[PDB]
DNA sequence: TGCAAAAAACGCATATTCTCTATGCAAAAAACGCATTAATACGAGAATTTTGTAGCTACTTATACAAAATTCAGGAAAATTTTTCTGTATAATGGGAGCTGTCACGGATGCA
């Protein structure tokens, strides 16, 4: 089953010295080059649990 | 239970009279004066005489040389303790002791 790593007892003392060196909050990395828009669910049509991300001027 | 009323007491007639307010007597204190004697103090004399001043004299000390008769600081032996060095001869042939339950971070390497 999916399970709580979610909090309402969150964002604490140790959830902020994380962001204050700027460690790597999420540890994630997005790009930006705009389009930008719903994407289906996942870029292109998506599928079952494809995963892609989103566009709308763009190349 | 109202008084009218009688007798004896209790109130308007003086003797008595007796504490009582009132002056002359008298006796001894006292204090004042006659006063007398003695003592408290003035006068003179020369005697002691201590204090005040000078010079002499004896005691006391200012000072100038220094090795007195005694203290001490090293110097150089011992005296005993202690310290460093050297030496004693069978065989002996690879070292124990915890680290193994922390969470998270930042490089720094290895390993295909």
């Amino acid at each position: 089953f999916e399970r709580a790593k979610t909090g309402d007892i969150i964002q604490g003392l140790p959830r902020i010295e994380e962001l204050l060196e700027a460690r790597k909050p999420k540890e994630a990395c997005i790009l930006a080059k705009r389009g930008g828009e719903v994407k289906v669910v996942y870029g292109d049509g998506d599928e079952a649990i494809a995963i892609k991300v989103i566009e709308s001027n763009g190349v």
